[PDB]
């Protein structure tokens, strides 16, 4: 059948916490593989993520990168990617820890 080769998005490559020094740019990196393709919702410490001056996003064939700008302490803690399907979902979260220059 059509649909049936249709799954649940699978998260094949996985955010990385790692450190940043305050007033760099970071970035998180994750794939996911969904078939139908996957909506994809970021969340900054619970709060969903919009595009703005401050964050960009991007999400190319399943290739989704996070962009925070300019980090401060308010940016530290827990980013989140959401990616669902009717399938189901798949989240993956990682730590941001901003530090000293």
């Amino acid at each position: 059948g059509p649909f049936t080769l249709d799954h649940a998005p699978r998260i094949t490559l996985r955010m990385r916490s790692h450190r940043v020094p305050c007033g760099q740019n970071t970035r998180f990196i994750l794939n996911v593989q969904s078939k139908p393709t996957a909506e994809v919702k970021w969340y900054h410490n619970g709060v969903e993520l919009q595009e703005s001056s401050k964050i960009h996003y991007t999400n190319t064939s399943g290739v989704l990168t996070l962009e925070i700008l300019d980090c401060h302490t308010d940016d530290s803690g827990t980013y989140r990617a959401v990616c669902t399907n009717y399938k189901g979902e798949a989240s993956d979260y990682a730590t941001l820890d901003v530090t000293g220059g």
